[PDB]
Order: structure tokens, then C-alpha cells, then sequence
């Protein structure tokens, strides 16, 4: 189950120049200064922290792109898609100490701009609303406060769960890019 942690990226960051190696930098500052704090809060700083960065759309269909992104990837494009920013949210949420039980991934379709649109889920309990943690909002809101986001599927390191139409648990790995994506980071 693939990893990020403040040494490996201290280690990535002396492999870069520039703006570039301060963002290394400054993603593992994060971390460090996330352990430890209220689930709030690391909720929040994640999604801010985060939420600062060059935002990548398909040109001709003005929605995600196909490729998915590795948090590295991420950080040395200096951004990336909707989906991109939810993957590198739920591993920096990882890392600081958030249960990877409480976060899903979910692909939701947005019913205000007609086509798909990722997010990251963070449940209090399994039967909680989740809130969520968005690229095109500030606010981390509750699920039932996002009507214009209908969820399809989500997923995290461990499982993939379609959303109800408790569940069964799918193999991750059955989603080819997450598949490959986790086994880049390696």
C-alpha cells in the first residue's frame, strides 16, 4: 500500500531546482506540521494547501483529463485535473494521520456543469454524510449541502465501493489507473 512520508519527499526534493524543489518542501513542511492536530484541521490545511494550484482541464471537453496523476507528478507539474488534486489530498490526508478508513476518492457527476467532476470524501463514521473536500469550492461542506454533486463510485488504497441505486467491497486495482498510479509510487 503505497506510501508518502517527509523523507522520501525531503529526498525528492533535493532532486529539483527552484520553484520546483519549494514545493517539495513545502508539501513535506506540511505534513509535519499536520501530525498530531484536530482532524479538523488537517482537513482543512490539506484542502487549502492544496486548492493554490494550477487547475488542468481538457481543452475540448473542458473536463478531467484521462491521465491520472501521482501526488509527485502533481507537485512537479505544479498542479493537475480535479481528479489529480482529490488523489494528492487523500495520500497527504494519509500521511498525517487521517484513518485511510474514513477517506474515499469519489467520482460524483456535477449536475450544474453537466459532466463528471472528482472530489475526496471524508467520513466521520461509515454512516455519517461525508463532507467534501473540493477543488471548485473553498468550504469543506457536508454531502447533503453539495446537491449538485450525485456520486457514482468511490474508491481509496484498499476498496471500491459503487454508490447505492454498506456495500460490496470491489478490488481497487480493478480500476487500471489507480492500479498503475499506486504502483508508480512504489
Amino acid at each position: 500500500a503505497p506510501l508518502i512520508s517527509v523523507e522520501k519527499i525531503q529526498k525528492l526534493a533535493q532532486s529539483y531546482q527552484g520553484d520546483t524543489r519549494k514545493r517539495f518542501t513545502a508539501w513535506g513542511n506540511l505534513i509535519d506540521s499536520l501530525k498530531k492536530k484536530p482532524v479538523k484541521i488537517q482537513l482543512e490545511k490539506v484542502n487549502s494547501f492544496f486548492n493554490q494550484f494550477n487547475y488542468e482541464t481538457d481543452p475540448i471537453t473542458g473536463a478531467s483529463d484521462d491521465y491520472w496523476k501521482s501526488p509527485v507528478e502533481f507537485i512537479v507539474d505544479g498542479g493537475g485535473d480535479c481528479e489529480d488534486f482529490a488523489i494528492i489530498k487523500y495520500f497527504t490526508l494519509v500521511a498525517v494521520g487521517v484513518p485511510s478508513d474514513q477517506l474515499r476518492i469519489t467520482y460524483a457527476a456535477s449536475l450544474t456543469l453537466n459532466q463528471a467532476h472528482m472530489v475526496l470524501s471524508f467520513y466521520p463514521t461509515p454512516e455519517s454524510e461525508p463532507l467534501i473536500l473540493d477543488s471548485l469550492e473553498s468550504k469543506i461542506l457536508k454531502a447533503s449541502a453539495r446537491p449538485d454533486l450525485k456520486p457514482v463510485y468511490s474508491f481509496n488504497a484498499e476498496g471500491l465501493w459503487l454508490a447505492k441505486t454498506s456495500s460490496l467491497m470491489g478490488d481497487s486495482k480493478s480500476l487500471g489507473k489507480w492500479d498503475a498510479l499506486m504502483k508508480r509510487m512504489e
